[PDB]
């Protein structure tokens, strides 16, 4: 693995930028 396994660790900090509340 490589993208896979740190997909989860960006996932979470693209959910943050998104949200704008």
């Amino acid at each position: 693995m490589g993208i896979i396994a740190g997909i989860i660790k960006v996932i979470k900090s693209l959910i943050e930028q998104f949200t704008g509340k």
